[PDB]
């Protein structure tokens, strides 16, 4: 196939320019505690943290209690038998709704979401997966990305368990793609690790709870893809299917152990988690922020040191930002538009021409090949500054 950028048609462009801290999509704040007024407006700069919007559910994440029945130990309930439904598809409005009428009638929900970062610069939600104790809900997120917002009314309603497992991405995902946050949350990440299990994995945690083994054959899949292929479907319903029983089963050690109260601290702290733009990212790299993070090669002057020649480090930096301002432009992620290697080839082998750049023994990417005399002229430039310095 060839999976047109689904971006292409999002009502709202993105914008990577980041000539701004982010700002909270959400326009609606239910279940709130402290009026959304109060919410959005900024904290202006400070020494260890910069001008930025602060967390909107923040306070009620600190303020609203838990639902009473997490407290308590109860009968857990077996996950429904796999073969007695189907995973139900969600990419329209009404399906959104009804779902929605669903959720709110719960004590409990399991999230997962699936991510794509590969043809996107900073990544994007491409499912959302949503077990109550009756059913499994697979949410297109690309499709219903500007609707999905009215899921806060439960995602954010104390008195509905979310169980997510290491949801500390999914936090950071789900406010800056769909404005989504999340108050009342049980991570069994953290329930995992406070009662000691040998791994902590979701995988582990399925395997010897629901007798379900895992593959890890979709974790470099590409979740744009409509329609989701079987065997695609059925791994995201597997990643939520099983949590509510795990949820149980974790919730009840954790009282019988009197570790509750840190799992829900941790759980919190999780759900406050906040994201930032790189450019406006805390001086002091904390739990608490989340800014993009490099998936290559040392800034500047990589560590994977090609034998990387001395003076060549400021050609090296400007590939770098060249690199990452078209994939900024293009909405790609720096790897599609020039992984590491080539960006090291380009280094090494200096090619000054649009032959000597496209026909690089290691091979060459679109956006290179597009812009190969631009890249033989920035090379051609970077060499005769050096011959020149000194």
């Amino acid at each position: 196939g060839m999976v047109e950028k689904p971006q292409l048609k999002f009502k709202s462009p993105i914008d990577n320019s980041e000539s701004h801290p982010f700002i909270p999509l959400l326009k609606e704040k239910p279940n709130a505690l402290k009026p959304l007024s109060e919410s959005l407006r900024l904290v202006d700069d400070d020494e260890n943290n910069p001008s930025h919007y602060p967390h909107p559910y923040e306070y009620e994440i600190d303020h609203q209690e838990y639902s009473p029945e997490i407290l308590q130990i109860r009968e857990e309930i077996p996950s429904k038998s796999w073969d007695d439904s189907v995973p139900i598809w969600v990419d329209t409005s009404t399906e959104l709704e009804s779902m929605l009428e669903d959720l709110k009638n719960t004590k409990e929900i399991a999230v997962d979401l699936e991510h794509h970062d590969y043809r996107s610069y900073y990544g994007i939600v491409c499912l959302m997966q949503i077990s109550t104790r009756e059913r499994d809900y697979l949410v297109d997120t690309l499709k219903l990305r500007e609707n999905l917002h009215i899921l806060n009314e439960v995602f954010t309603n104390p008195s509905i368990v979310k169980v997510f497992h290491g949801a500390f991405m999914d936090i950071i995902w789900l406010q800056r793609d769909l404005g989504l946050y999340v108050v009342g949350l049980f991570d069994t990440y953290h329930a995992s690790k406070a009662i000691g299990l040998p791994r902590h994995s979701l995988a582990y945690l399925l395997e010897n709870f629901a007798n379900f083994k895992t593959s890890k054959k979709y974790q470099l899949a590409d979740w744009r893809i409509r329609p989701l292929s079987k065997p695609m479907t059925a791994a995201a319903r597997a990643d939520t299917h099983f949590l509510l029983n795990i949820y149980d089963q974790l919730r009840n050690k954790l009282i019988e152990s009197n570790k509750l109260a840190g799992v829900l601290y941790e759980s919190r702290n999780v759900a406050k988690r906040r994201f930032e733009y790189s450019k406006y990212r805390p001086l002091t790299p904390s739990s608490e922020v989340y800014s993009p993070i490099e998936k290559e090669s040392p800034w500047k002057i990589l560590m994977y040191q090609y034998n990387i020649p001395p003076e060549r480090e400021v050609l090296v930096r400007e590939l770098y930002q060249w690199r990452d301002l078209i994939a900024r432009r293009d909405d790609e992620s720096p790897r599609f538009v020039m992984p590491n290697q080539l960006l090291a080839a380009l280094v090494a082998y200096t090619p000054t021409d649009v032959i000597g750049v496209v026909s690089l023994t290691n091979g060459v990417t679109e956006h290179v090949r597009q812009n190969a005399k631009l890249l033989a002229n920035l090379i051609r430039d970077a060499l005769r500054n050096i011959k020149n310095t000194n």
